[PDB]
């Protein structure tokens, strides 16, 4: 059968998925810029991973089709070509920790969001990974390669100059190296503190959620026990128990409608200190009032905040998950061909069917934002209709 025509697919697969590649995350970049709602310490990242996805349609993807020929070329510069990529993928690991992490920053203390997090501490810590990752994807480029034990019938075949080599991967790049250091280390192990990160994030998130709940139902099961009370001994601890959770929820009109409802605590407290059972019972009775008018509400404002962070943090969630069931596959077909010589290697339709689903990662990104995050639907539009 002809070599040729099966490769006219696979080359077509390529190009489209490096139009979609290029196109999808360059409206992600041309969308920060405009909105200025989107520009904020967490897109930043996002920036960084979407510079990552048109990299690959540009470079990556053309080196993808030009190692599959097994042109002649020098080790060293085969290498090159043919590592590259895992520069952008060890980018792209670091980008979606750091989004993690930020969600988790966001939702842990609030507070000291604004401290811990700003925008030029952001900008250094995405240099450091762009350096890192071109240290770890180039990694082979330092002396751990297969050029000392080049393939030389390949090499007379293919008609390859003295000092050139059939450019393949499996050829100069070692597999230990694929397995143990690439995928183990540098893939894996961040992949599962992601896992565990967001796992303490939605936890973190389900406490607050019974927090607001308990705090609401400790102010209603005690008010109800002063109205059928018995005695001064009976309001005290039903309105104690209420001045307890009264602070405790509350970690301008904020700080207005609770210097009203534990103002009226008080007053309601000394009446039973003094001894007013019935002047108690009725002081006490004037909180339903002001319950419903701020509380209420902040109850309807504190808790409407929790699900936009939680929503912010399963989009994000969702791009980490379809990194890695992009990716898995050829990680496992390198874990076979390393791990087990004894089987038969993977047929050559099944290696081009991973790559190009590793490559389908980049344009799986700006889809998940748009049917997702709002701003970024609505920001959209109007760039694509003018
Ligand atoms: C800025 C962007 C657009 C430019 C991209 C640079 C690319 C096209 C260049 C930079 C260095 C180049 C490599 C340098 C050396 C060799 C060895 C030679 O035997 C075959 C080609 C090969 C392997 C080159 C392939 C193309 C290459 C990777
Ligand atoms: C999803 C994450 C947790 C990783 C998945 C587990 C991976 C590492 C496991 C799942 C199945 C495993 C393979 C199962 C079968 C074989 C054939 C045997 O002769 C050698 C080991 C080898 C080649 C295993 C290598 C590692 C492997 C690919
Ligand atoms: C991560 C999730 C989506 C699982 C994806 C399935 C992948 C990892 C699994 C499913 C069945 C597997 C194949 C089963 C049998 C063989 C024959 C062996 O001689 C080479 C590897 C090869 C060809 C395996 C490669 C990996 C494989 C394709
Ligand atoms: C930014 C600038 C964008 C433009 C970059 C140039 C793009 C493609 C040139 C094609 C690459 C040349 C590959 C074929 C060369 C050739 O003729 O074959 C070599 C010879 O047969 C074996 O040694
Ligand atoms: C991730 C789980 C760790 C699994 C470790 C990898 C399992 C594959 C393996 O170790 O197989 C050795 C085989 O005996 C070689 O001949
Ligand atoms: C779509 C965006 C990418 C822009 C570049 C498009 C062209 C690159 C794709 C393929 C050509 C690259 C080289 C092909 C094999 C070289 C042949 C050889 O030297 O034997
Ligand atoms: C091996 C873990 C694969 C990566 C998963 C990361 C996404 C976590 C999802 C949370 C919902
Ligand atoms: C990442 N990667 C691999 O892990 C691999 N294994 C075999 N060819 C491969 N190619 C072309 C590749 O890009
Ligand atoms: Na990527």
């Amino acid at each position: 059968a002809p070599p040729i025509m099966g490769s006219s697919v696979y080359i077509t697969v390529e190009l489209a998925i490096a139009v979609l590649a290029i196109l999808g995350n360059v409206l992600v970049c041309w969308a920060v810029w405009l909105n200025s709602n989107l520009q904020n310490v967490t897109n930043y990242f996002v920036v960084s991973l979407a510079a990552a996805d048109i990299l690959v349609g540009v470079l990556a993807i053309p080196f993808a089709i030009t190692i599959s020929t097994g042109f002649c070329a020098a080790c060293h510069g085969c290498l090159f070509i043919a590592c590259f990529v895992l520069v952008l993928a060890q980018s792209s690991i670091f980008s979606l920790l750091a989004i993690a992490i930020d969600r988790y920053i966001a939702i842990a203390i609030p507070l000291r969001y604004n401290g811990l997090v700003t925008g030029t501490r952001a900008a250094g810590i995405i240099a450091i990974c762009w350096v890192l990752s071109f240290a770890i994807g180039l990694t082979p480029m330092l002396g751990w390669n297969n050029c000392g034990q080049p393939k030389e019938g390949k090499a007379h075949s293919q008609g390859c100059g003295e000092g050139q080599v059939a450019c393949l991967f499996e050829d100069v790049v070692p597999m230990n190296y694929m397995v143990y250091f690439n995928f183990f280390a540098c893939v894996l192990v961040p992949l599962l503190l992601m896992l565990g990160v967001y796992l303490r994030i939605f936890a973190a998130a389900r406490r607050q959620l019974a927090d607001l709940e308990d705090n609401w139902e400790t102010l209603n099961d005690n008010l109800k026990v002063i109205e059928k009370a018995d005695n001064a001994a009976q309001v005290k601890d039903a309105l104690t128990k209420m001045r307890a959770a009264a602070l405790d929820a509350q970690k301008k009109d904020f700080r207005h409608g609770f210097d009203i409802l534990v103002g009226q605590i008080d007053d309601a407290l000394k009446l039973a200190n003094e001894g007013k059972v019935k002047e108690a019972q009725a002081a006490a009775e004037q909180l339903k009032t002001t319950r419903n008018a701020y509380i209420q509400k902040y109850l309807e404002r504190a808790r409407s905040t929790l699900q936009k962070e939680v929503h912010a943090a399963k989009s994000a969630a969702i791009i980490a998950g379809l990194f890695a069931l992009c990716w898995l596959p050829l990680h496992i077909i390198n874990c076979f061909t390393f791990f087990c010589p004894d089987c038969s290697h993977a047929p050559l339709w099944l290696m081009y069917l991973a790559i190009v689903l590793a490559h389908t990662n980049s344009v799986v990104n700006p889809f998940i934002y748009a049917y997702r995050i709002r701003e970024f639907r609505q920001t959209f539009r109007k760039i694509i209709r003018s």
